[PDB]
């Protein structure tokens, strides 16, 4: 299945294609080109889409920590924007291996103040996922969960979801 959220409104005009509202969400179901069919999540009805209004989820997204096609940099901007506090983190699509993913964390340095550090979470070819070889994980709720009850190697241990 591949599930797409609409980027924007859509004003259909043709009996065969869904309109929907910004924030929608729909199956998509064939590919006429450019045009995906899809089956609307609400009104349930069926009809051809502009694959451009739309974005596919990998959901995941249904995390809090999850911030989905964010830049290494952009990543730091967050954490340390107001709002967050010591600890607070998130979790990313690796840009330097897609599919892969990386762990940002808010930390402190006293020569230098507000920090962020990233860990690197690779996975298994048995298709877990541990930052360091001492603590593997069949998921990543269970990793964030981990270093939640404690550092164990991480600047710090974590706290609550970036802001």
């Amino acid at each position: 299945d591949i599930i797409v959220v609409a980027l924007y409104d859509y004003e259909a005009i043709h009996h065969e294609d869904l309109s929907f509202q910004k924030g929608d969400q729909m199956v998509v179901l064939e590919e006429s080109g450019e045009w995906w069919k899809a089956r609307s999540l609400a009104t349930r009805k069926e009809g051809y889409i502009p694959s451009n209004y739309v974005a596919r989820v990998d959901s995941l997204e249904t995390e809090e920590w999850f911030f989905k096609g964010i830049s290494r940099k952009d990543a730091e901007r967050q954490l340390l924007a107001p709002g967050n506090m010591l600890g607070s983190f998130m979790i990313r699509d690796s840009e330097t291996t897609k599919g892969s993913y990386s762990l940002s964390v808010r930390d402190y340095d006293p020569r230098q103040g507000d920090t962020v550090k990233h860990y690197k979470i690779r996975t298994l070819d048995n298709g877990g996922f541990y930052i360091s070889p001492r603590s593997t994980f069949s998921t990543l709720q269970e990793l964030v969960d981990h270093y939640k009850k404690g550092n164990d190697g991480l600047c710090q241990k974590l706290s609550v979801p970036c802001m």
